């Protein structure tokens, strides 16, 4: 499932970089947070969100109160606005901006960014969000998945990517996961920023 490359491209990335130590900022009900608590290398796992109600989703999906010593020794979860800056926030090799950024009207996405970028400035941070021409060609209204509004376009995201890159001095790369469609894309768009 689309789901599935999703988060298995992100944790591919990680590796690539060879974080040991990853920060998920709105990680909704912990899916990324599963797939990087299998793979050892991951020293620390974290993830924030805005609302306890989904934090405590994400604890019983996680099981977190009963993995082993080992185990929880090396996750953490933990609420936060993240529009303000956070001590927490601090230490990490990288950050995952996973299907964030299309939820966040222009002031809480300027916030954010300063607060990611500017403060937290990990060395890597990925961020992805849907293709709204993709899914508006491919995505049947009220339907829950694809396959026969608030999101952005190609041109949207790759805009607002040079726009974060150039002014806090990031590189950024532009991968497409899900199935390519020559004319209107993938069904994600993801950008990968390094310092």
């Amino acid at each position: 499932n689309l789901n599935q490359q999703r988060l298995g491209t992100v944790v591919a990335v990680l590796k690539s970089v060879n974080a040991k130590k990853v920060i998920d900022l709105g990680c909704g009900e912990g899916n990324l947070l599963s797939l990087l608590l299998k793979d050892k290398s991951f020293e620390q796992i974290t993830g924030v969100d805005v609302s306890y109600s989904v934090l405590e989703r994400a604890k019983d999906r996680l099981k977190i109160d009963r993995l082993p010593e080992m185990q929880r020794k090396r996750i953490s979860l933990f609420q936060s606005s993240l529009v303000y800056r956070d001590k927490r926030f601090s230490g990490y090799d990288a950050a995952t901006v996973i299907e964030v950024i299309e939820h966040l009207d222009e002031n809480r996405l300027q916030a954010f960014e300063k607060v990611l970028f500017e403060f937290t400035r990990p060395q890597t941070v990925i961020v992805s969000t849907p293709n709204k021409e993709y899914n508006f060609h491919y995505q049947n209204l009220f339907e829950g998945n694809l396959r026969h509004r608030f999101e952005w376009t190609r041109k949207e995201f790759e805009t607002w990517a040079v726009k974060v890159a150039e002014k806090y001095g990031y590189s950024v790369r532009f991968l497409q996961i899900g199935e390519i469609d020559d004319e209107f894309g993938s069904p994600t768009q993801m950008g990968v920023f390094t310092l």
